């Protein structure tokens, strides 16, 4: 397709590895670039993992208020929430938000600890039917991003139907999916990704990733005035260990994709 060849060449353009899934929810149609090979998800994870929570309080009702200890040894490389909590208490919602809306890491593990581990996290990915995502770390270290090392990754195409599910489908119970979907139109730290590169009449809830390797990503849910929604994922790595982020790239394959 003329879409493909021109992420094609975006690729080439910029010296790393890219992969593209587009669902439009308009006519059930996908778009995929590399869409089954497995890239390190990075803070992406924190999708899954904030809703397999969600998932926990259909049942556990007042879950999300319960509220959680910030200690000092909690603290990991990068916490620009958490640490205005130390020696305090956020609750599983606020935890969620920090987590989904400034990539913060000590949040993240928190999640984790409240499912019991990373394996509570990839359960959920299998309870709703993603046989591809797996979560094997807590941050930071699963940001490592080492090219052939399977964990915590997935691919572009089981990414973007997951996502799909949770925040358009029915894989949460509805104030669930809700509360992801609010939590998710309100991240701070997708403003050069792939919002950069779509209309700004359109609304978009995202959630990024950065990473060892010059790993850069962003998964999105986007609302277009006048259209049936759309999800898109835009996962990027980079041959040199110390590579810089590109956020760039994910805006340049948003606005491919857009333009087609």
């Amino acid at each position: 397709s003329a879409v493909q060849q021109k992420l094609a060449a975006l690729e080439k353009s910029s010296g790393g590895r890219l992969g593209v899934a587009l669902i439009d929810t308009a006519d059930n149609t996908q778009v995929l670039y590399r869409g089954d090979e497995r890239f390190p998800m990075c803070s992406t994870s924190k999708v899954m993992a904030a809703a397999a929570v969600l998932k926990q309080s259909e049942t556990q009702k007042q879950l999300l208020n319960q509220p959680v200890e910030i200690k000092p040894a909690d603290l990991v490389n990068y916490n620009p929430i958490a640490e205005k909590h130390v020696n305090g208490t956020m609750t599983l919602a606020e935890l969620s938000a920090a987590a989904l809306q400034y990539s913060d890491n000590t949040a993240m593990n928190k999640l984790i600890a409240q499912l019991g581990g990373p394996g509570g996290v990839t359960a959920f990915a299998r309870a709703i039917g993603d046989e591809t995502f797996r979560l094997d770390r807590t941050a930071p270290t699963l940001n490592t991003a080492i090219p052939g090392d399977p964990r915590d990754t997935t691919t572009p195409r089981a990414m973007a139907q997951t996502l799909r599910q949770l925040t358009l489908g029915h894989a949460l119970g509805e104030t669930q999916r809700a509360q992801l979907v609010t939590w998710l139109k309100g991240n701070t730290t997708g403003a050069a990704s792939i919002r950069a590169g779509l209309p700004t009449s359109w609304t978009v809830g995202d959630r990024t990733g950065s990473g060892d390797y010059g790993t850069t990503n962003d998964i999105a849910v986007i609302w277009p005035q006048g259209r049936a929604p759309l999800v898109l994922v835009t996962y990027f790595t980079q041959p040199q260990q110390n590579a810089e982020s590109r956020r760039d790239v994910l805006a340049s394959a948003a606005r491919i994709i857009a333009e087609g």
